[PDB]
DNA sequence: CCGTTTTGTGG
């Protein structure tokens, strides 16, 4: 996720 | 050590 907590996607 | 959709990053 994010970052932080990629994306998602990417 | 964290974190869902795609196979990854600054926090």
């Amino acid at each position: 996720t994010x970052p932080g907590v990629t994306x998602p996607g990417v």
